[PDB]
DNA sequence: TTGGGGTATGGGGCTTGGTGG
DNA sequence: CCAACCAAGCCCCATACCCCAA
């Protein structure tokens, strides 16, 4: 917003080199994947004489000195609550990434999904047949019926809840053993 | 020791509304 | 706190590499 205007850190010499080289390379090699071209460019980097590298190096060092000056000038023109909301935007960012990363890894270790509630299993069935525009509305409809149902009409759902509760228990046990075997006691409950 | 950040894109998943480890 | 139930078009991202600031 105002922090979106925060000066960015310069990227390093290999990154510069690559950024410039990609374009040249893709133009000489239309039928190729980026990943490949990148591998190719990295090799070029390795190959490049130190005296040449040193050129990009100096570019980066001087570009860092600009960042130094830039960031501090930036901070002065900000209020203290601003200075803080900045630092928080950074932390929040980093934590979201950490979050995403652990969530990917669990899914890739096929970690059992949590027990679905009495209400969950109802929604998973009475959503196709539901009035409304967005999902917001298609939901309030199913919500209204939830209040309007009674004990007898909630059996085969609360039954499947109680079943899924035992599915969870079993699946969680298979998975936690699996994990112990794979050297990861750390992903265990408690 | 770690990880972010440059690209481009092919598969990934976070979002908006009101019951459960 | 965060995950679960229903969308799907945008948020993000690992991938190929290297390097240096935190």
């Amino acid at each position: 917003s105002v922090l979106a205007s925060c000066p960015k850190k310069p990227v390093s010499s290999y990154l510069r080199f690559s950024k410039e080289q990609l374009p040249i390379f893709k133009a000489q090699n239309p039928d190729a994947k980026t990943t490949e071209l990148i591998r190719r460019i990295a090799q070029r980097w390795r190959e490049l004489p130190d005296s040449k590298k040193k050129i990009y190096q100096d570019a980066y060092r001087a570009e860092w000195q600009v960042y130094k000056e830039e960031i501090s000038r930036f901070k002065e023109q900000l209020t203290p609550s601003q200075i803080m909301s900045l630092e928080k935007e950074i932390m929040d960012k980093h934590l979201k990434r950490k979050a995403m990363t652990k969530k990917k890894e669990l899914t890739l270790l096929g970690k059992p999904k949590r027990p679905r509630s009495a209400y969950n299993v109802y929604v998973a069935e009475r959503f196709q047949e539901a009035k409304g525009d967005s999902p917001q509305e298609k939901l309030k409809t199913v919500k209204e019926n939830w209040k309007n149902l009674s004990d007898s009409e909630k059996e085969l759902y609360i039954q499947h809840a109680k079943e899924d509760e035992t599915r969870y228990h079993n699946e969680m046990k298979s998975w936690e053993e699996q994990m112990i075997e794979v050297g990861r006691k750390d992903l265990l409950r408690r």
